[PDB]
C-alpha cells in the first residue's frame, strides 16, 4: 500500500503480493492465502514462484547479483541502507499496522519492531567494527621466513535468509542488512504465514536503490524452500526457525557456511541477593511478550529458597493483571498466537505439566482459537524434567516455576533443557554470577535484565539444540563472509636480511 | 614400537594396533589389514571398536572428557603439548619410517611431516592470539544506554577430528591440538588406510599427559564413522577429506560446527614477468610432491603466451628427471600412490585429455600397481574444460598445461574449475597481481611460491567445492569454539548518569 | 557571519572575533589583528583571554567539561557531530570563503577542506572500530589461575589541541572529533594566524549541541599557549606543527600523552616501471598544492636513470603550467604564502641550493612579498645533501629532483633527510616496493600516489623528527584515551576446577 | 659470579661490575661504590663509562644495534630469550643472593623476583598477540574509492630502559624482552644503588646469544643519564621511577615515544559485603611486601563504617605479628629499606599523620638506621587528606586507614591522592563494583586481591601523576614500536569496477 502501489494487484476483494524475482515482481506458481491470527480471516494472498522462476531468480542472483552487490562500494551499500531505513520510518504506521494484523503483534510490539528494523539498518555503520583484516609478520617460524601473510574477508555470494513467523520484519531486514553490507546478493524466504511485511521492506529496500538483481523475495511454503538451500548457487544459509527444521536444512544444504539460530527458551535464575522487583517485572515481560512468541522468551523459572515465594507471587500477580485481545487495542497487552494449533500444544503442555505433579499460578484459560491467558506453571524440581514445558519448547506464553536449594541446582536444572539459547540471572553477588556465566551453556547470558536480543547490538545465538554461529552486530560477518589468505613469497629476494 | 611397546599386539606375526578409547587400547570389533602402497603387502592389523565401545567411548568423552580437557588450565594444556613434541622428536625415525611404510612417503617428505607435527604443537603457544573476547562498551545505543557487554569464547565440548590417507600423521596433530589448546576433547577418526601414525601420536600425547579421557582414536572404516558424525555429543566435526565424503558427513551430521577443508587441485598462474626459474621449480615441485597426493598440489598451470614456452620446458624438464620407486630409497624423488585405483584412474584421465586433444609433455608411464611417471598435460584452451583432469580432482601427480593470451583468460580458467582451494601466482606487476588475488575464488593465494599450507602459520581452506572455514595457527579457534555473550543490566543504577 | 551573527562584534569596520571561554565566548586580553596573505590586509581582529580567563577556562573544562563531555553517551555525542557536519555544510560557500580570504587558499582547496571537515565529522561512526576492550582469561600462566582480566579504554580528560595555519579548518576539527568521541574535553588553540575558521567551527559545534563547558576556543599568540601545556588540568596534547615548537611543547608539558604530527616534507620515488604520467601529474601536485604550504608535501624527488629525464620533464612542463595569484579567481592555481616570510626563505633556499650546484628547472620567480612559482630545483646526488632545501623543511612550493642509479640509492637518499612524515613510491615490482616499503624511515608510504593524508582515512604520523603517534579515524583513540585494567581475583572461589 | 667470572674484576678486595658498552664490558668514568641496606656496607663498585665511551656506546646502538635486534628474525629471538630464561633459572641462587644483599630484598621475594625474570622471558612468545597488523579496505569512502590500506608496527630502533631500585632484575629484564621481542636495541641504566642485577642479566642475555651490540648497560647515576635521554638517537623511553624524575626526563627528551610508570601508592578499598579474611590478609600483604618499596603498596585503606573496625583491626594483627631484620633469615617477614633516608621520611611522615590527628595502630617503631616496623596509622577523613602520608608516596611499609560512610566518599577520598596508578577494591556487589570501576581515575583496578602487577600479564601503568602509558604483555608493544601505514592506489586500474 502506496510503497507497494505498483507490485499488489487487487484481484477478487483481497490483495495479491507477488514474488520479487531479483529483477521483476511476479511469480506464476500456486496463489497462498495469508491469514490474520486475529480473526483467522484471509488478509491477501501471496503468488509462489514456479520451479521455473524459482530456478532462474537464482540463476540472476548468482550470475549478477553477487557482482552487483559486491561490485557496488561499501559507501554506496550504506547509503542504499540509510534510504531504505528513511523509508521505512516514514511508513512506520503503515508496516506497523500490518505487523498488527498478519503476525497479531500488540500494537507497541509492532512499532518497536519496525523501529528495529530501521536502527538496524541505519547502524550498519557499526557493522565495520569487524571489517578489516589481518597482516601476519612471516618472521616467527623459519619455514616462514621472509614471508609474509595478508588474511581479508570476502563475500561468500548469494546468502539464502531464511526467516521466522515470530518477527517477519526485523528478521529478514537484519539478514538482509549483514548479508549485503559485507558485498552479498541475498534470496529471502519468509514465513510463508506471514511474508507481507519482508515485501514491503524488500520494496523499501528497492526504492532505496538497492541493486535489483541482487535481492530476491521468494513466497515458497516449507519444503519448496529446500530446493534454494540444496543448491549450490547458494553458499551460506542464514536460518532463524525451529531446531527441527534447521536440522532438515543442513542435511538438505550439505557443505555450506551456516547460521542457524534454533531458539528453544531461556531459563532465568534469581538468586537470594536479587531486586527482586527488577526480577519479576523483567520475568513477567520476558515470560508473556508476544504471547511468548520469542526464541528469547522465559520458560523456566529457578529461584533460590529465600526468595521463590515472593518472586513466583510478584510474577503471578502481573502475568494475572495482563489485558489478553485484539491487538489492534493500544490497550490490549497481549495479542493472539499465530495459530489454533499452538494454542492446542499449549493447553496440552500445562495439562501434561499439572499431571506430572504441576500446578498453575496464573492463566491457564484458553479464550479462543488463537487466544490465550499467559501462563505461569509451578513445578517440583524431581519431576519438572519429565514435564513436557520443560522437555520442549512451547510457543507460547507458559512458564514454568522451579523453587531451588542454591546456584548448583539452578544451574544443573537450567542446562537440563535441551536448548541453550540465552539464560537470565538476577542477582549481585559477583562470584556467584561468574560461576553462572561460566557453567550456563548458552549462547548468551543476561545480568540481571531479561534476555532480549533487540538489533544484535550484542551477538547472540545458540549452544546444543538452538543452534550454532551468532548473528550480532559486527559478529554476523562471520556467516556471510570467507577468509583469503594471501601469501607472499620474498625468500632470497634481498627484502629482510635474514629476519 | 617402543612408545607402543605395550599398547601393540604381535599376533600372528602382524603388529595389531588397537582403538584408543578414551581411557584404555582396546577394542572387540572386526581387525582390520593395513597394507603398503610400496608393497601391497600388509604390515598391520587396527582393531576397529564395537558399536558398543563406540557409544561408550562418546560417553566418556563426553560426561568426562569435555570437563578434563577443560578443566585443565591452558598453562599446563601448553606443557603437554610440548611434552609430545619432544616424544614425538626423540623418536623421529620411528614416526617416519612408519610414515615412509604405511603411506609410501618418500623419506624427506616423511621426516619433514613430523616435524611439521613437532612445530605445529610447539607453537601452540601461538595460537593464543586470537584467545581473548570483547568488550561492548553499550552507550551506542539509546537501547542500551547503561548497558554492557562481554564476548568469550567457549570450547564446544567434543570435537570430531576426521583425517585423510595423505597427511596421517600431521592432521592428527593438528586437529588434535587446536582442538585441545582451547579445552576440547577429541574423537580422532584417521583414514582406515594408514591410521599407525595417529596410533603413535595419540601415545606420544598419552604419555606427554594429555587427559586420557579427553582424547579418543577410533578405527573404524569410512561409513562405521557416521554413527560417531551424527552423535548429539559431537558438537563440531573438523574434516579433511573428498568433496563426496564432505558432503555426505555434514549430511549425516545436520546442525553442528565444521570445518571442511575438501580439497581439489590447485592452479598456477604464470605472468609474463614472473621469474621463470623459480616458477617452473616451485609448479614441478607443486606437481610432484608426495606423488601429487597433497590437496594443494598444483593440478593447472597457466601461462601468458610469451612465458609459455619456457615455462612449460623447464617443467617437463623438471618433472623428467625424476627418480621413482620405492621411498625408503633416500634416492628417490617420488614414491607409490596410496592404491592401484588412484593410479587406474590418472591413467584414464590422461587418456581423457589425450582424446581431447591433450598432448603429455612429459611422464605418462605406469610403473607398476602403485607406481607412475609425474605427468604434465598440455591442452588446448578451448578443449580443457571439457577434459577430466580440469573438471575434477585427479589425486595424484598429474598437471595440465595451458597456454593463455592474458591475466583474464588466466583467472577464468583458474576459477572455472569447481574448486577453490588455494591458487598460486607468479609475476611482479603490483595491479595485476592486486586483481588476481580480487578475482581468483580461493581460500589463498601464494604470490611467488607453490602452494603449501605447512602447519597453518597462514590461515587456509576452501571456497566453492574446496569446502567452508579455515584452519590454520589461531583461526582454528572459530572451528572448535563457540562465543558466549555476557550482558550486563546498570540501567538506573547509578553507575553512569545519561550515558 | 550568520553562523557567528551574535559572536562577532564590528569595532571601529574590522569584525572582532572573541575567543570561547567554555561556556560564553568573551576574552579581556589584548586584541590581535588578522591578516589575509592576499594583500597583507587586517581582515579581522581576535580577542585574546586574559591570564585570569586562561585559567578560569581550564577549571571549567577540568571541573566540569571533562564530565559533560563523557557523561553525554556515545550516541548523543554522534548526533552532536552529525547535526555539526550539516551546519558546516549548509555554511559552505561561508566557510570556504574565509579559507580562501584568511589563509590565501585557492577556492577548490577550500571548498576540499570544508568538505574534509564535514566528512570528518559524519564519520565519527567508523572510529568505533577501535572503541572495544579486551578481555583476558587467566589460565595461561599459574600465578594468575582462576584470574581474570578486562583492559578498557577511558577518556584522558582534557586534550589540548594545537592547530597549525596549513589546515585551520580541518586540523580543528579532527581534533576535536576524535578527542570528543571518546568522551574527553577540549581546549583549542589554532594559529593567531588564522584563527577565524576555528571559531566558525567551534560555533557550528556548540550549535549543534555540544557540551557548552566541554569546549574552549583560545586566541593566544605563540608562548601565551605554553601555560594550557604546562597545566596538569591537560592531560593529553594533540599537536601539528613544527618539529622546533613541538619539541618545546613537550619540554613545556613534561609527562603526558602526545600525539606530535611534526610535518617536514615528503620525498617521493621514481622507479623504472612507473607509469610516468601518473607520477609526473601526482608529483607535481605534491610539489605545488596550496603552494607546498601542506606537511605532506612533495620536497624530494629520486627517480631511477632510465625514467629520470621524462618524468623531470613532465612534471617541469606541470609546474611551469600553473597560474599564480589571487586565490578568488577559480582561475588561479595557486594562491600566495602565509608570510612575506615564507617567501623569502624560499628564495635563499634556492640560491642555496643553486651556489651548491643545483640548477632550477621550473620557476624560481617571486611575484610579489607574497608570491611565488612552484619551483624544481635538480641537483646532482652528491651535493643535495648539503643543500638547505634538503636539510630543511621549506614551507613553499618547491622540491629537488635527484637523479639516481637504483632503489637503494633513492631509498638512502630519501632517508637522508632528518624527517620521517610520508614517502611516496611510484612503479609496480612487487619486490622493489616491499624492500621500500621496510626500508623508508616513515609513517606512512603511498604506492603510486602523492602523499595525501585526506580525513585520516588511513592513519598517519611521523619516524624521526616528523613526530610521534599518529591520527587516524580509528587510531587517534590511543592519543586522547589510556587503558583502564580491571583484574578479577577469583582464586578458590570455586568459578574454575584447577583450570 | 660464574656468570660473570670474566667480567668483574676483583680490585683491592671488592668485586668491581664494569658497564656493558655494546660489545665489550668496561668503561672508563668514576668507580662508584654499591652498598647494601642490610649493613650499609659496599658490596661491590661499578665502574661507569665516560663521556666518551656514553657516546660511543649510543653510536654502536644506533648505527648497528638498531640492525643486529632487527634483523635476527623473531623466532631466533625467542630463542636467545628462551635461552637466557635458562641461564637465569640454573643460577637462582647467585640471583637471589644479590638481591637479597643488593636490595635488602627478603629471600622469597628475591627468589620470586628471580622467577618472575624467568618467567618473563619465556612467555615472550605470548607477546605476539598483538603483533599483527591491520588492512583497511578503501571502499567506505568516496574519496579512497580503489584504494587499500595495510597498518603495521614496526621497531622505533634504540630504547633506553630506566629502571628503579625496588625491582632491580625484573624491570630491566621485562624492557628488554618487550624491547627486544619486537626488534629494537636497548641501552639498560640501572638504579646506581643496584645495578648488581642488571650486570647479571644482561650477562645471562649474551651468553644466550643476544646480539652483543644491540644491548648497553651503563652504570650512570642520575643526571648523568639525562645525556642519553636527550639524545637523538633514542627513539623511547621506558621509564619506571618516581613522578618528579619522570617529569624531569621528558622535559630533557622532549619529542619522542614514552612509557611513564611514576608509581605512587595505592588506596584498597573495603566495601561492607567483602570478605574481610581475604581483604586483611591481601591488605597486610600489600601494606608490608618488601618493606612496601612497591609501586602498588597499599597506601590507603577505606572501609565502609560496619566492616571498618574488623578489617583495621585484623591488618593491625597481622602487621604487628611480623618479623623484621636481616633479609638473609628466611625468618623474616620484612628487610631493611633501600636507605636511611628513606626511613628518616617515613618517620617524620608518621609523625605529622600523628600530629594532624592521626593515631597509629601498629607499628612506629624505627628499628636502626635502614630498619623500620610496617606502620598502619589511623585517620579521620576530615584530616588525613592535608597529611603528608596521604599527599604524598612515602616509599616505606605505612599506609592510612580511614573510615567511610559509603562508596561515593571511599571513591572520592581514593581519588584525592594526586597518583592513580592501581586501587584495590574488596566487595561482592557487581553494582557497587561496576560503579567504582568506573570512577577510580587509576590504571589497573583489583577486584578482591591486592594490587600485583607480576609479570604485566595484565597491563598496568599510570593515571595522573602516576605516568602515561602501559606496560604488559603484549600491551607494551605501544610503546617501543611505531606503526607504518602503507597506502595501495589502484584508481582507474581495473582491479575493481566502481567499488
Ligand atoms: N582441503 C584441505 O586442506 C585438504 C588437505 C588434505 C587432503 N584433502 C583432500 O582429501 C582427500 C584426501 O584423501 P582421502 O582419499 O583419504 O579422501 P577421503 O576418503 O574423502 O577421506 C575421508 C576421511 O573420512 C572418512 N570417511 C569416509 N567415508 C566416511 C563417511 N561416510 N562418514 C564419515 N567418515 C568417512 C575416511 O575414512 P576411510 O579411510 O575409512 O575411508 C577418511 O578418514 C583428497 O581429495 C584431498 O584433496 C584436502
Ligand atoms: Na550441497
Ligand atoms: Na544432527
Ligand atoms: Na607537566
Ligand atoms: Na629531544
Amino acid at each position: 500500500a502506496g510503497l507497494l502501489e505498483g507490485v499488489i494487484k487487487e484481484k477478487g476483494g483481497v490483495p495479491v503480493y507477488p514474488s520479487y524475482l531479483a529483477g521483476e515482481w511476479g511469480g506464476s506458481g500456486q496463489e497462498i492465502e495469508v491469514k490474520s491470527p486475529i480473526d483467522l480471516a484471509t488478509i491477501a494472498k501471496v503468488i509462489s514462484p514456479s520451479r521455473e522462476e524459482v530456478e532462474r531468480t537464482l540463476d540472476v542472483l548468482f550470475k549478477r547479483g553477487r557482482w552487483s552487490a559486491r561490485d557496488m562500494p561499501g559507501t554506496e551499500r550504506l547509503a542504499v541502507l540509510r534510504k531504505a531505513a528513511d523509508i521505512i520510518e516514514r511508513n512506520l504506521d503503515v508496516f506497523a499496522e500490518v505487523l498488527v494484523m498478519n503476525a497479531g503483534k500488540p500494537k507497541s510490539a509492532a512499532v518497536g519492531e519496525v523501529k528495529a528494523a530501521v536502527d538496524r539498518l541505519r547502524l550498519a555503520e557499526l557493522d565495520l567494527k569487524k571489517i578489516g583484516g589481518d597482516y601476519i609478520p612471516g618472521d616467527w617460524t623459519y619455514d616462514t621466513l621472509e614471508t609474509e601473510g595478508l588474511v581479508r574477508r570476502e563475500p561468500l555470494g548469494v546468502v539464502a535468509a531464511i526467516t521466522p513467523f515470530n518477527y517477519p520484519l526485523f528478521d529478514a531486514v537484519n539478514k538482509i542488512t549483514y548479508s549485503f553490507i559485507y558485498g552479498n546478493a541475498v534470496v529471502v524466504k519468509p514465513s510463508i504465514s506471514d511474508p507481507l511485511p519482508a515485501a514491503m521492506a524488500v520494496k523499501a529496500l528497492l526504492d532505496a536503490g538497492f541493486p535489483p538483481d541482487a535481492i530476491a523475495l521468494l513466497n515458497l511454503p516449507g519444503k519448496e524452500a529446500e530446493k534454494i538451500v540444496a543448491d549450490d548457487r547458494v553458499a551460506a544459509v542464514s536460518f532463524t526457525g525451529s531446531t527441527e527444521v534447521g536440522e532438515r536444512v543442513v542435511k538438505v544444504g550439505g557443505v555450506k557456511q551456516y547460521v542457524m539460530e534454533l531458539g528453544g527458551g531461556d531459563p532465568a535464575i534469581v538468586l537470594e541477593d536479587a531486586d527482586l522487583d527488577l526480577a519479576a517485572d523483567k520475568i513477567a515481560r520476558g515470560i508473556y511478550s508476544y504471547a511468548g512468541q520469542r526464541c528469547d522468551a522465559i520458560k523456566l523459572v529457578l529461584a533460590e529458597r529465600p526468595v521463590y515465594g515472593k518472586l513466583v507471587e510478584e510474577v503471578a500477580k502481573r502475568l494475572s493483571s495482563l489485558r489478553v485481545g485484539d491487538p489492534r487495542d493500544p490497550t490490549v497487552d497481549v495479542g493472539p498466537l499465530i495459530s489454533p494449533s499452538a494454542v492446542d500444544e499449549m493447553m496440552a503442555a500445562i495439562e501434561d505439566a499439572v499431571e506430572k505433579g504441576g500446578r498453575v499460578l496464573a492463566g491457564g484459560r484458553r479464550l479462543g482459537p488463537t487466544y490465550v491467558q499467559p501462563t505461569f506453571v509451578e513445578a517440583p524440581a524431581d519431576r519438572v524434567k519429565d514435564m513436557v514445558l520443560y522437555k520442549r519448547e512451547v510457543f507460547a506464553p507458559v512458564a514454568l516455576a522451579v523453587e531451588v536449594k542454591d546456584l548448583d541446582q539452578a544451574i544443573e536444572l537450567a542446562n537440563g533443557r535441551p536448548y541453550g539459547l540465552d539464560a537470565a540471572v538476577f542477582g549481585r553477588d559477583v562470584v556467584k554470577i561468574r560461576r553462572a556465566v561460566r557453567l550456563l551453556e548458552v549462547g548468551a547470558i543476561y545480568i540481571n535484565d531479561m534476555p532480549r536480543h533487540g538489533i544484535g547490538y550484542y551477538p547472540f545465538g545458540g549452544r546444543k539444540k538452538s543452534g550454532v554461529f551468532r548473528e550480532g552486530i559486527g559478529y554476523a560477518v562471520e556467516a556471510v563472509t570467507a577468509y583469503k589468505t594471501i601469501v607472499f613469497n620474498y625468500k632470497g629476494k634481498g627484502v629482510w636480511k635474514y629476519e
